[PDB]
């Protein structure tokens, strides 16, 4: 239960919900065929388009509710520690990030923080450790113009049952300058890129003692592999 609700650009705070298509509630999406999978449930919208350079260091801030912790000493802020799982980021080229319809876009993955088996650290663990922030660089080679930046948390604490993995997503509206001439060799659809039977979605992450360490085994995030320039 958390909402991607803020972007930073090379450390510069862009402001709460600025440039975002974000849900107004922290409930998860569990049907991977739903249109809610694209940018989360329909909620707040922004007319701002965040100016970025190719290669910039992007921060995506997650918190329990809109504005931060739900109450003093909220143990589930930025997100509950039980919610082990990967964090992923996608891009989709659009003409106008402010007015583009979210449906039918062509997505490619640019970054993910999944699971380190030897340290037993999930991407959500790093999210919690960074006070709700996840950090990644935009590719240096992507072309100039508007994009939708989709950042996603996949919580697997109940994912041992079909259709009970929990997805939390928002979209950031950005414009890229100083880019290159990269075009993805292939793209995926949302909904469509994920199946409920994917080994990273229908999965028992619990080991012998009941700890969510995936029994020390490597984890396969759903969707395509991140592009590289
Ligand atoms: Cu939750």
């Amino acid at each position: 239960h958390a909402i991607f609700q803020k972007v930073s650009v090379n450390g510069a705070d862009q402001g709460s919900l600025t440039g975002l298509r974000a849900p107004n509630n922290n409930n998860p999406v569990q049907n991977v065929n739903s249109q809610d999978m694209i940018c989360g449930q329909s909620g707040s919208t922004s007319n701002t388009i965040i100016e970025v350079k190719a290669g910039d260091r992007i921060g995506a801030w997650w918190q329990h509710v809109i504005g931060g912790a739900q109450f003093p000493n909220d143990p589930d802020n930025p997100i509950a520690k039980s919610h082990k799982g990967p964090v992923m980021a996608y891009l989709a080229k659009v003409d106008n990030a402010a007015t583009a319809s979210k449906t039918g876009l062509k997505w490619f993955k640019i970054w993910e923080d999944t699971f380190n088996p030897s340290t037993k650290t999930w991407g959500v663990d790093n999210l919690i450790n960074n006070n709700g922030w996840v950090y990644f660089n935009l590719p240096q080679c992507i072309a100039d113009g508007n994009y939708l930046l989709r950042v996603e948390v996949l919580a697997l604490h109940s994912a041992y049952s079909q259709g009970q993995a929990q997805f939390y997503q928002s979209c950031a509206q950005i414009n890229v300058s100083g880019g290159g001439s990269f075009t993805p060799a292939s793209t995926v659809s949302f909904p469509g890129a994920y199946s409920a039977s994917d080994p990273g979605i229908l999965i028992n992450i619990y080991g012998a003692t009941g700890q969510p360490d995936n029994n020390g085994q490597p984890y396969t995030a759903p969707g395509p592999a991140p592009i590289s320039c």
